[PDB]
Protein backbone atom coordinates (compact mmCIF):
# COMPACT_ATOMS: atom_id res chain seq x y z
CA UNK A 1 0.00 0.00 0.00
CA UNK A 2 1.88 2.58 0.93
CA UNK A 3 6.17 3.45 0.81
CA UNK A 4 8.71 5.18 2.63
CA UNK A 5 9.18 8.84 1.71
CA UNK A 6 11.70 10.86 2.64
CA UNK A 7 12.71 14.56 1.95
CA UNK A 8 16.15 16.02 2.60
CA UNK A 9 16.36 20.47 3.36
CA UNK A 10 19.57 21.88 3.39
CA UNK A 11 20.41 25.47 4.54
CA UNK A 12 22.77 27.12 2.18
CA UNK A 13 24.20 31.00 1.92
CA UNK A 14 26.56 32.05 -1.25
CA UNK A 15 26.46 29.13 -2.43
CA UNK A 16 27.71 26.74 0.21
CA UNK A 17 25.83 24.27 2.27
CA UNK A 18 25.99 25.92 5.17
CA UNK A 19 24.49 25.27 9.15
CA UNK A 20 25.17 23.64 12.37
CA UNK A 21 28.83 26.01 13.26
CA UNK A 22 29.17 26.49 9.44
CA UNK A 23 30.28 30.28 8.58
CA UNK A 24 27.96 32.44 6.60
CA UNK A 25 30.05 34.60 3.84
CA UNK A 26 28.90 37.44 2.40
CA UNK A 27 25.60 38.13 3.94
CA UNK A 28 23.11 41.26 3.64
CA UNK A 29 23.79 43.97 1.00
CA UNK A 30 27.05 44.72 3.42
CA UNK A 31 28.48 41.22 2.17
CA UNK A 32 29.57 40.47 5.62
CA UNK A 33 31.23 37.28 7.72
CA UNK A 34 27.93 36.60 9.72
CA UNK A 35 27.67 33.44 11.98
CA UNK A 36 24.29 31.55 12.15
CA UNK A 37 22.53 31.63 15.53
CA UNK A 38 19.20 30.00 15.02
CA UNK A 39 17.47 28.37 11.82
CA UNK A 40 14.51 26.79 12.31
CA UNK A 41 11.13 26.79 10.61
CA UNK A 42 7.50 24.70 10.67
CA UNK A 43 6.36 23.08 7.64
CA UNK A 44 3.44 21.15 6.65
CA UNK A 45 0.89 19.76 4.01
CA UNK A 46 3.86 17.49 1.97
CA UNK A 47 2.27 16.15 -1.10
CA UNK A 48 4.24 14.24 -3.47
CA UNK A 49 2.89 15.26 -7.34
CA UNK A 50 2.46 12.51 -10.00
CA UNK A 51 2.60 13.07 -13.72
CA UNK A 52 -0.81 13.87 -14.30
CA UNK A 53 -0.58 16.94 -11.47
CA UNK A 54 -2.29 14.79 -8.52
CA UNK A 55 -1.41 15.37 -5.27
CA UNK A 56 -0.94 12.69 -2.66
CA UNK A 57 -0.45 13.73 0.99
CA UNK A 58 2.61 12.28 2.80
CA UNK A 59 1.67 10.61 5.98
CA UNK A 60 4.15 12.15 8.29
CA UNK A 61 6.08 9.27 10.82
CA UNK A 62 4.78 10.59 14.23
CA UNK A 63 7.74 10.99 16.33
CA UNK A 64 9.39 13.93 18.41
CA UNK A 65 10.08 16.42 15.25
CA UNK A 66 7.03 15.82 13.36
CA UNK A 67 3.33 15.56 14.77
CA UNK A 68 0.15 15.26 12.79
CA UNK A 69 1.08 16.49 9.21
CA UNK A 70 3.03 19.21 10.98
CA UNK A 71 7.37 18.81 10.95
CA UNK A 72 9.89 21.48 12.68
CA UNK A 73 13.05 21.63 10.82
CA UNK A 74 16.30 22.53 12.72
CA UNK A 75 19.51 23.55 11.09
CA UNK A 76 21.77 23.68 13.96
CA UNK A 77 23.87 21.18 15.79
CA UNK A 78 23.32 20.16 19.86
CA UNK A 79 26.05 21.59 20.77
CA UNK A 80 26.30 24.41 19.11
CA UNK A 81 30.03 24.59 18.47
CA UNK A 82 31.80 26.48 15.57
CA UNK A 83 32.47 23.18 13.90
CA UNK A 84 30.41 22.44 10.56
CA UNK A 85 27.86 19.55 9.91
CA UNK A 86 28.99 16.03 10.91
CA UNK A 87 27.30 12.55 11.00
CA UNK A 88 28.80 12.66 14.95
CA UNK A 89 27.57 16.26 15.47
CA UNK A 90 24.80 16.63 13.15
CA UNK A 91 22.09 19.36 12.39
CA UNK A 92 19.43 18.51 15.00
CA UNK A 93 16.32 17.59 12.10
CA UNK A 94 17.53 18.46 8.22
CA UNK A 95 14.61 15.40 7.30
CA UNK A 96 10.82 15.28 6.44
CA UNK A 97 10.01 11.67 6.50
CA UNK A 98 7.15 9.74 6.09
CA UNK A 99 5.29 7.21 3.89
CA UNK A 100 2.68 8.00 0.31
CA UNK A 101 0.58 5.37 -1.20
CA UNK A 102 2.44 3.02 -3.57
CA UNK A 103 3.26 4.27 -7.35
CA UNK A 104 5.49 7.18 -9.45
CA UNK A 105 5.81 10.31 -8.83
CA UNK A 106 7.69 13.50 -10.25
CA UNK A 107 7.21 16.68 -7.92
CA UNK A 108 6.59 17.91 -4.57
CA UNK A 109 4.41 20.35 -2.69
CA UNK A 110 4.22 21.75 0.96
CA UNK A 111 3.75 24.45 3.08
CA UNK A 112 6.00 27.13 4.95
CA UNK A 113 4.51 27.83 8.49
CA UNK A 114 2.68 26.24 11.19
CA UNK A 115 -1.05 25.60 10.52
CA UNK A 116 -4.51 26.73 12.26
CA UNK A 117 -5.32 23.26 12.84
CA UNK A 118 -4.55 19.72 11.54
CA UNK A 119 -5.94 16.15 12.11
CA UNK A 120 -5.31 13.82 14.14
CA UNK A 121 -7.29 10.82 14.13
CA UNK A 122 -9.92 12.23 11.84
CA UNK A 123 -9.99 14.72 14.52
CA UNK A 124 -8.67 17.94 14.91
CA UNK A 125 -6.32 19.89 17.20
CA UNK A 126 -5.19 23.66 17.45
CA UNK A 127 -1.38 23.81 15.82
CA UNK A 128 -0.48 27.72 15.69
CA UNK A 129 -2.34 29.00 18.71
CA UNK A 130 -1.88 26.29 21.38
CA UNK A 131 -0.29 26.17 24.18
CA UNK A 132 3.45 25.69 23.89
CA UNK A 133 3.54 24.54 27.39
CA UNK A 134 0.62 21.79 26.39
CA UNK A 135 1.14 20.62 23.07
CA UNK A 136 2.62 17.96 21.61
CA UNK A 137 6.21 17.59 20.24
CA UNK A 138 7.42 19.26 17.94
CA UNK A 139 5.17 22.23 18.88
CA UNK A 140 6.57 22.28 22.47
CA UNK A 141 9.04 24.35 21.68
CA UNK A 142 8.94 27.62 23.72
CA UNK A 143 12.17 29.27 21.81
CA UNK A 144 9.61 29.42 18.37
CA UNK A 145 6.27 30.83 20.27
CA UNK A 146 5.30 34.32 20.83
CA UNK A 147 1.95 33.61 22.90
CA UNK A 148 -1.55 31.84 22.13
CA UNK A 149 -2.62 34.88 20.07
CA UNK A 150 0.13 36.11 18.12
CA UNK A 151 1.14 32.01 17.68
CA UNK A 152 4.11 30.78 16.69
CA UNK A 153 7.18 32.39 15.12
CA UNK A 154 7.18 29.46 12.94
CA UNK A 155 10.39 30.93 10.80
CA UNK A 156 13.06 31.78 13.19
CA UNK A 157 16.23 32.91 11.57
CA UNK A 158 18.91 34.53 13.30
CA UNK A 159 22.29 35.54 12.53
CA UNK A 160 25.30 37.37 14.38
CA UNK A 161 27.19 39.91 11.54
CA UNK A 162 30.32 40.82 12.94
CA UNK A 163 29.90 44.32 14.14
CA UNK A 164 26.96 43.82 15.84
CA UNK A 165 23.41 45.51 15.42
CA UNK A 166 22.96 49.15 15.33
CA UNK A 167 19.44 50.43 15.91
CA UNK A 168 17.94 53.66 15.25
CA UNK A 169 18.73 55.59 18.84
CA UNK A 170 21.60 54.02 18.46
CA UNK A 171 21.83 51.32 21.03
CA UNK A 172 23.92 48.25 19.72
CA UNK A 173 22.47 44.65 19.30
CA UNK A 174 24.09 41.36 18.81
CA UNK A 175 21.53 39.75 16.61
CA UNK A 176 19.61 40.18 13.20
CA UNK A 177 16.20 38.41 13.67
CA UNK A 178 13.64 36.91 11.40
CA UNK A 179 10.70 36.12 12.71
CA UNK A 180 7.67 35.08 10.86
CA UNK A 181 4.55 34.49 12.34
CA UNK A 182 0.43 35.46 12.26
CA UNK A 183 -0.20 39.28 12.46
CA UNK A 184 -3.33 41.00 13.05
CA UNK A 185 -4.53 38.50 15.54
CA UNK A 186 -7.32 39.26 17.47
CA UNK A 187 -9.18 36.99 20.19
CA UNK A 188 -7.40 35.75 22.99
CA UNK A 189 -7.11 31.75 23.38
CA UNK A 190 -5.87 31.49 26.53
CA UNK A 191 -9.34 33.08 27.71
CA UNK A 192 -10.93 30.39 25.82
CA UNK A 193 -12.35 32.75 23.25
CA UNK A 194 -11.93 32.24 19.19
CA UNK A 195 -8.87 33.53 17.36
CA UNK A 196 -8.64 35.04 14.05
CA UNK A 197 -5.54 36.78 12.59
CA UNK A 198 -5.55 39.20 9.47
CA UNK A 199 -2.29 38.29 8.13
CA UNK A 200 -1.44 34.31 8.28
CA UNK A 201 1.64 34.43 6.46
CA UNK A 202 1.95 30.94 5.32
CA UNK A 203 2.88 29.97 2.01
CA UNK A 204 3.24 26.92 0.39
CA UNK A 205 5.75 25.48 -1.96
CA UNK A 206 5.92 23.67 -4.86
CA UNK A 207 8.22 21.94 -7.24
CA UNK A 208 7.18 20.30 -10.33
CA UNK A 209 9.93 18.38 -10.98
CA UNK A 210 11.72 17.12 -7.42
CA UNK A 211 13.28 13.63 -6.71
CA UNK A 212 13.35 12.85 -3.31
CA UNK A 213 16.09 10.35 -4.09
CA UNK A 214 18.74 12.47 -5.66
CA UNK A 215 17.28 16.17 -4.80
CA UNK A 216 17.23 17.97 -1.74
CA UNK A 217 15.07 21.35 -0.65
CA UNK A 218 17.51 24.28 0.00
CA UNK A 219 16.57 27.41 1.88
CA UNK A 220 19.14 30.20 0.47
CA UNK A 221 20.32 32.57 3.14
CA UNK A 222 22.43 34.91 1.01
CA UNK A 223 18.34 35.56 -0.82
CA UNK A 224 16.77 35.96 2.32
CA UNK A 225 18.82 38.86 3.34
CA UNK A 226 20.07 39.83 -0.05
CA UNK A 227 18.74 43.75 0.32
CA UNK A 228 18.40 43.56 4.05
CA UNK A 229 21.67 45.87 6.05
CA UNK A 230 22.42 43.29 8.82
CA UNK A 231 24.40 45.72 10.61
CA UNK A 232 21.21 48.55 10.70
CA UNK A 233 17.90 48.15 12.25
CA UNK A 234 16.04 51.09 10.61
CA UNK A 235 12.80 50.26 12.93
CA UNK A 236 11.24 48.50 15.12
CA UNK A 237 11.63 45.03 16.53
CA UNK A 238 15.50 44.41 15.82
CA UNK A 239 15.77 42.36 11.87
CA UNK A 240 12.27 41.59 10.84
CA UNK A 241 9.39 39.90 13.05
CA UNK A 242 6.42 40.37 10.74
CA UNK A 243 4.83 44.00 11.56
CA UNK A 244 3.64 45.88 9.12
CA UNK A 245 5.25 49.54 10.24
CA UNK A 246 8.55 47.22 10.42
CA UNK A 247 11.03 49.39 7.72
CA UNK A 248 12.99 45.88 7.64
CA UNK A 249 10.61 43.76 6.60
CA UNK A 250 9.87 44.30 3.55
CA UNK A 251 13.06 43.02 1.89
CA UNK A 252 12.53 39.96 4.01
CA UNK A 253 8.67 39.28 2.70
CA UNK A 254 9.82 39.59 -0.55
CA UNK A 255 12.45 37.16 -0.55
CA UNK A 256 9.68 35.31 1.10
CA UNK A 257 7.59 35.49 -1.51
CA UNK A 258 4.64 37.15 1.03
CA UNK A 259 2.84 40.63 0.79
CA UNK A 260 3.57 42.01 3.73
CA UNK A 261 0.87 44.80 3.54
CA UNK A 262 -1.50 45.08 0.85
CA UNK A 263 0.14 45.05 -3.20
CA UNK A 264 -2.13 47.29 -3.93
CA UNK A 265 -5.14 49.54 -2.14
CA UNK A 266 -7.79 47.01 -1.85
CA UNK A 267 -5.88 43.93 -2.96
CA UNK A 268 -6.95 42.17 0.42
CA UNK A 269 -3.56 40.27 0.20
CA UNK A 270 -1.48 41.15 3.07
CA UNK A 271 0.05 38.05 4.70
CA UNK A 272 -0.37 35.90 1.61
CA UNK A 273 2.25 34.69 -1.15
CA UNK A 274 2.29 37.19 -3.85
CA UNK A 275 3.28 34.82 -6.75
CA UNK A 276 1.61 31.05 -4.85
CA UNK A 277 3.63 27.78 -5.25
CA UNK A 278 6.80 30.22 -5.22
CA UNK A 279 9.56 31.59 -2.76
CA UNK A 280 12.68 33.14 -3.86
CA UNK A 281 14.27 31.42 -0.76
CA UNK A 282 13.24 28.25 -1.73
CA UNK A 283 14.92 26.03 -4.56
CA UNK A 284 15.99 22.96 -5.49
CA UNK A 285 19.65 21.55 -5.36
CA UNK A 286 21.26 18.66 -6.45
CA UNK A 287 21.61 15.95 -3.27
CA UNK A 288 23.89 12.56 -2.50
CA UNK A 289 21.80 10.20 -4.32
CA UNK A 290 19.81 7.49 -2.14
CA UNK A 291 19.92 4.95 -4.77
CA UNK A 292 21.82 1.92 -3.19
CA UNK A 293 24.89 1.44 -5.04
CA UNK A 294 26.43 -1.50 -5.67
CA UNK A 295 30.09 -3.32 -5.30
CA UNK B 1 46.06 -1.30 35.16
CA UNK B 2 43.32 1.18 34.82
CA UNK B 3 39.95 1.05 35.35
CA UNK B 4 36.43 3.30 34.04
CA UNK B 5 35.38 6.47 35.98
CA UNK B 6 31.78 7.68 35.03
CA UNK B 7 30.66 11.04 37.71
CA UNK B 8 26.65 11.42 37.05
CA UNK B 9 25.89 14.92 37.63
CA UNK B 10 22.13 15.78 37.87
CA UNK B 11 20.14 18.85 38.08
CA UNK B 12 17.26 19.64 40.68
CA UNK B 13 15.28 22.30 41.60
CA UNK B 14 12.78 22.04 44.46
CA UNK B 15 14.33 18.54 45.96
CA UNK B 16 12.85 17.14 42.20
CA UNK B 17 15.55 16.18 39.50
CA UNK B 18 14.96 18.70 36.91
CA UNK B 19 16.83 19.21 33.69
CA UNK B 20 15.92 19.04 30.04
CA UNK B 21 12.19 20.33 29.52
CA UNK B 22 11.25 19.98 33.13
CA UNK B 23 9.37 22.44 35.16
CA UNK B 24 11.06 23.89 37.61
CA UNK B 25 9.45 24.75 40.92
CA UNK B 26 8.93 27.29 43.66
CA UNK B 27 12.21 29.10 41.83
CA UNK B 28 13.72 32.59 43.63
CA UNK B 29 12.70 34.44 46.69
CA UNK B 30 9.02 34.84 44.45
CA UNK B 31 9.19 31.19 44.55
CA UNK B 32 7.80 31.05 40.81
CA UNK B 33 7.39 28.14 38.31
CA UNK B 34 10.39 29.27 36.03
CA UNK B 35 11.52 27.02 32.85
CA UNK B 36 15.22 26.28 32.48
CA UNK B 37 16.34 27.94 29.48
CA UNK B 38 20.41 27.18 29.88
CA UNK B 39 22.31 24.99 32.46
CA UNK B 40 25.87 24.68 31.34
CA UNK B 41 29.12 25.08 33.35
CA UNK B 42 32.77 24.15 32.32
CA UNK B 43 34.54 21.11 35.47
CA UNK B 44 37.60 20.39 35.85
CA UNK B 45 40.90 18.73 37.76
CA UNK B 46 38.74 15.62 38.60
CA UNK B 47 40.17 13.16 41.16
CA UNK B 48 39.23 10.22 43.51
CA UNK B 49 40.37 10.54 47.17
CA UNK B 50 40.62 7.59 48.73
CA UNK B 51 40.20 6.32 52.46
CA UNK B 52 43.95 7.60 53.60
CA UNK B 53 43.32 10.57 52.26
CA UNK B 54 45.67 10.85 48.64
CA UNK B 55 43.82 11.91 45.33
CA UNK B 56 44.44 10.34 42.24
CA UNK B 57 43.28 12.15 39.02
CA UNK B 58 41.07 11.08 36.61
CA UNK B 59 42.50 10.83 32.78
CA UNK B 60 39.25 12.26 31.21
CA UNK B 61 38.43 10.55 27.63
CA UNK B 62 39.08 12.89 25.09
CA UNK B 63 35.83 13.66 23.00
CA UNK B 64 33.76 16.76 21.62
CA UNK B 65 32.61 17.29 25.60
CA UNK B 66 36.32 16.99 27.27
CA UNK B 67 39.21 18.17 26.41
CA UNK B 68 42.82 18.32 28.35
CA UNK B 69 41.19 18.07 31.93
CA UNK B 70 38.19 20.07 31.73
CA UNK B 71 34.57 18.62 30.90
CA UNK B 72 31.35 20.83 29.80
CA UNK B 73 28.05 19.64 31.09
CA UNK B 74 24.80 20.69 29.60
CA UNK B 75 21.66 19.86 31.46
CA UNK B 76 19.51 20.61 28.63
CA UNK B 77 17.75 18.41 25.91
CA UNK B 78 19.10 18.84 22.25
CA UNK B 79 15.26 19.46 21.18
CA UNK B 80 14.78 22.75 23.55
CA UNK B 81 11.15 21.03 24.52
CA UNK B 82 8.89 21.19 27.32
CA UNK B 83 9.13 17.55 28.61
CA UNK B 84 11.47 15.69 31.20
CA UNK B 85 14.66 13.89 30.20
CA UNK B 86 13.96 10.30 28.60
CA UNK B 87 16.32 7.76 27.00
CA UNK B 88 15.26 8.81 23.52
CA UNK B 89 15.41 12.67 24.43
CA UNK B 90 17.97 12.81 27.19
CA UNK B 91 20.33 15.97 28.52
CA UNK B 92 22.93 16.49 26.24
CA UNK B 93 26.17 15.91 28.78
CA UNK B 94 25.46 14.99 32.42
CA UNK B 95 28.88 12.40 33.19
CA UNK B 96 32.20 13.39 33.30
CA UNK B 97 33.61 9.83 31.59
CA UNK B 98 37.56 8.79 32.01
CA UNK B 99 40.02 6.49 33.78
CA UNK B 100 41.78 6.29 36.94
CA UNK B 101 44.37 3.73 38.50
CA UNK B 102 42.63 0.65 39.40
CA UNK B 103 42.68 1.16 43.62
CA UNK B 104 40.09 1.26 45.94
CA UNK B 105 38.55 4.60 46.73
CA UNK B 106 35.87 6.85 48.97
CA UNK B 107 35.63 10.40 47.76
CA UNK B 108 35.64 12.73 44.85
CA UNK B 109 37.06 16.01 44.39
CA UNK B 110 37.10 18.30 41.38
CA UNK B 111 36.58 22.36 40.49
CA UNK B 112 33.98 24.47 38.62
CA UNK B 113 35.13 26.51 35.65
CA UNK B 114 37.64 26.68 33.20
CA UNK B 115 41.39 26.73 34.05
CA UNK B 116 43.57 29.03 32.96
CA UNK B 117 45.63 26.44 31.28
CA UNK B 118 45.71 22.79 31.18
CA UNK B 119 48.60 19.84 30.11
CA UNK B 120 47.92 17.91 26.60
CA UNK B 121 50.49 15.71 26.00
CA UNK B 122 53.16 17.11 28.33
CA UNK B 123 52.69 20.75 27.17
CA UNK B 124 50.87 23.45 28.58
CA UNK B 125 47.47 25.32 26.58
CA UNK B 126 45.58 28.12 27.17
CA UNK B 127 42.25 27.64 28.24
CA UNK B 128 39.89 30.09 29.96
CA UNK B 129 41.19 32.31 27.35
CA UNK B 130 41.56 30.56 24.09
CA UNK B 131 39.89 31.71 21.32
CA UNK B 132 36.49 30.15 21.20
CA UNK B 133 37.02 31.16 17.43
CA UNK B 134 40.23 28.77 17.56
CA UNK B 135 39.49 26.55 20.52
CA UNK B 136 38.94 22.92 20.38
CA UNK B 137 35.24 21.13 21.62
CA UNK B 138 34.10 21.85 24.14
CA UNK B 139 35.97 25.51 24.53
CA UNK B 140 34.17 26.30 20.95
CA UNK B 141 31.17 27.11 22.23
CA UNK B 142 30.00 31.67 21.58
CA UNK B 143 27.21 30.69 24.12
CA UNK B 144 29.85 30.43 26.62
CA UNK B 145 32.44 32.87 25.33
CA UNK B 146 32.57 36.74 26.94
CA UNK B 147 35.88 37.46 24.87
CA UNK B 148 39.71 35.97 25.74
CA UNK B 149 40.92 39.23 27.79
CA UNK B 150 37.59 38.42 30.41
CA UNK B 151 37.93 34.56 29.53
CA UNK B 152 34.80 32.01 29.59
CA UNK B 153 31.43 32.48 31.46
CA UNK B 154 32.28 29.12 32.86
CA UNK B 155 28.76 28.83 34.57
CA UNK B 156 26.27 29.59 32.12
CA UNK B 157 22.45 29.21 34.14
CA UNK B 158 19.41 30.93 32.84
CA UNK B 159 16.01 30.56 33.83
CA UNK B 160 12.84 32.33 32.85
CA UNK B 161 9.91 33.63 35.20
CA UNK B 162 6.14 33.34 33.82
CA UNK B 163 6.10 37.52 33.22
CA UNK B 164 9.16 38.77 31.63
CA UNK B 165 12.31 40.23 33.96
CA UNK B 166 11.71 43.88 34.79
CA UNK B 167 14.81 46.16 34.95
CA UNK B 168 15.33 49.32 37.00
CA UNK B 169 13.86 51.42 34.07
CA UNK B 170 10.86 49.46 33.27
CA UNK B 171 12.03 47.83 30.49
CA UNK B 172 11.81 43.69 30.20
CA UNK B 173 13.93 40.97 29.42
CA UNK B 174 12.99 37.24 29.26
CA UNK B 175 15.85 35.53 31.21
CA UNK B 176 17.75 36.15 34.22
CA UNK B 177 20.89 34.79 33.71
CA UNK B 178 23.94 33.74 36.02
CA UNK B 179 27.28 34.40 33.81
CA UNK B 180 30.44 33.44 36.84
CA UNK B 181 33.49 33.91 35.12
CA UNK B 182 36.61 35.75 36.43
CA UNK B 183 36.56 39.36 36.73
CA UNK B 184 39.29 42.20 36.81
CA UNK B 185 41.51 40.59 34.17
CA UNK B 186 44.07 43.15 32.58
CA UNK B 187 45.88 42.43 29.76
CA UNK B 188 44.61 41.43 26.08
CA UNK B 189 45.47 38.00 24.85
CA UNK B 190 44.00 38.69 20.95
CA UNK B 191 47.49 40.82 20.54
CA UNK B 192 49.67 38.76 22.36
CA UNK B 193 50.24 40.08 25.82
CA UNK B 194 49.95 38.14 29.39
CA UNK B 195 46.32 38.40 30.90
CA UNK B 196 45.69 38.22 34.74
CA UNK B 197 42.89 38.08 36.83
CA UNK B 198 41.96 39.68 40.06
CA UNK B 199 38.81 37.99 40.58
CA UNK B 200 39.27 33.87 39.61
CA UNK B 201 35.93 32.55 40.55
CA UNK B 202 36.41 29.57 40.56
CA UNK B 203 36.17 26.77 43.21
CA UNK B 204 36.78 23.10 44.18
CA UNK B 205 34.10 20.81 45.19
CA UNK B 206 34.99 17.96 47.63
CA UNK B 207 32.65 15.31 48.98
CA UNK B 208 34.73 12.83 51.37
CA UNK B 209 32.19 9.79 50.60
CA UNK B 210 30.80 9.67 46.60
CA UNK B 211 30.37 6.00 45.22
CA UNK B 212 30.34 6.82 41.39
CA UNK B 213 28.56 3.83 40.74
CA UNK B 214 25.57 4.51 43.29
CA UNK B 215 25.63 8.29 43.44
CA UNK B 216 25.84 11.27 41.81
CA UNK B 217 26.80 15.29 42.37
CA UNK B 218 23.62 17.18 42.61
CA UNK B 219 23.56 21.14 41.46
CA UNK B 220 20.67 22.71 42.92
CA UNK B 221 18.64 25.05 41.42
CA UNK B 222 16.62 26.03 44.23
CA UNK B 223 19.65 27.06 46.49
CA UNK B 224 21.14 28.96 43.74
CA UNK B 225 18.75 31.32 43.30
CA UNK B 226 16.80 31.44 46.64
CA UNK B 227 17.69 34.51 47.77
CA UNK B 228 17.16 36.17 44.27
CA UNK B 229 13.58 37.42 43.27
CA UNK B 230 13.95 36.18 39.40
CA UNK B 231 10.82 38.17 38.21
CA UNK B 232 12.85 41.94 38.53
CA UNK B 233 16.43 42.88 38.44
CA UNK B 234 17.88 45.13 40.81
CA UNK B 235 20.74 47.14 38.36
CA UNK B 236 23.66 46.24 36.00
CA UNK B 237 23.53 43.26 34.02
CA UNK B 238 19.84 41.05 33.86
CA UNK B 239 20.51 38.93 36.35
CA UNK B 240 23.84 38.17 37.83
CA UNK B 241 27.30 38.47 35.14
CA UNK B 242 29.83 38.63 38.01
CA UNK B 243 30.45 42.60 38.65
CA UNK B 244 31.04 43.39 41.84
CA UNK B 245 28.79 46.27 42.17
CA UNK B 246 25.71 44.53 40.74
CA UNK B 247 23.24 44.13 43.45
CA UNK B 248 22.12 40.78 42.08
CA UNK B 249 25.27 39.22 42.35
CA UNK B 250 26.12 38.90 46.60
CA UNK B 251 23.00 36.37 46.76
CA UNK B 252 24.45 34.44 44.21
CA UNK B 253 28.01 34.32 44.97
CA UNK B 254 27.13 33.32 48.38
CA UNK B 255 24.98 30.45 46.65
CA UNK B 256 28.05 29.04 44.97
CA UNK B 257 30.52 29.49 48.06
CA UNK B 258 32.28 32.77 46.43
CA UNK B 259 33.68 35.94 47.78
CA UNK B 260 32.15 38.42 45.14
CA UNK B 261 34.13 41.38 46.79
CA UNK B 262 36.53 40.88 49.84
CA UNK B 263 34.95 39.49 52.65
CA UNK B 264 36.08 41.99 55.04
CA UNK B 265 38.88 45.31 54.49
CA UNK B 266 42.45 43.81 53.52
CA UNK B 267 40.90 40.83 53.39
CA UNK B 268 42.90 39.80 49.74
CA UNK B 269 39.95 37.02 49.27
CA UNK B 270 37.81 38.93 46.19
CA UNK B 271 36.85 35.70 43.70
CA UNK B 272 37.98 32.95 46.10
CA UNK B 273 36.21 30.11 47.86
CA UNK B 274 34.25 31.43 50.76
CA UNK B 275 34.70 27.74 52.30
CA UNK B 276 37.30 25.77 50.23
CA UNK B 277 36.21 22.54 49.10
CA UNK B 278 32.20 23.67 49.80
CA UNK B 279 29.60 24.90 47.46
CA UNK B 280 25.94 25.11 48.66
CA UNK B 281 24.84 24.41 45.51
CA UNK B 282 26.63 20.80 45.43
CA UNK B 283 25.63 17.96 47.18
CA UNK B 284 25.29 13.84 46.72
CA UNK B 285 22.73 12.51 45.67
CA UNK B 286 21.48 8.75 44.73
CA UNK B 287 22.40 8.34 41.23
CA UNK B 288 18.90 6.00 39.70
CA UNK B 289 16.56 8.70 41.33
CA UNK B 290 13.66 11.22 40.90
CA UNK B 291 14.57 12.81 43.82
CA UNK B 292 16.88 14.92 44.94
CA UNK B 293 19.06 14.02 47.87
CA1 LIG C 1 13.21 46.19 12.25
CA1 LIG D 1 21.85 42.53 37.93
CU1 LIG E 1 10.14 37.77 17.51
CU1 LIG F 1 26.96 37.50 30.68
Amino acid sequence: KTQPVAVRFALVADGKEVGCGAPLANLGSGRLAGKLHEARLYVYGFELVDAKGKHTPIALTQNDWQYADVALLDFKDARGGNAACTPGNPAKNTTVVGAAPQGAYVGLAFSVGAPVESLVDGKPVFVNHSNVEAAPPPLDISGMAWNWQAGRRFVTIEVIPPAAVIKPDGSKSRTWMVHVGSTGCKGNPATGEIVACAHENRFPVVFDRFDPKTQRVELDLTTLFESSDISVDKGGAVGCMSALDDPDCPAVFRALGLNLADSAPGANDAGKPSRPGVSPIFSVGAAASKVAGGK
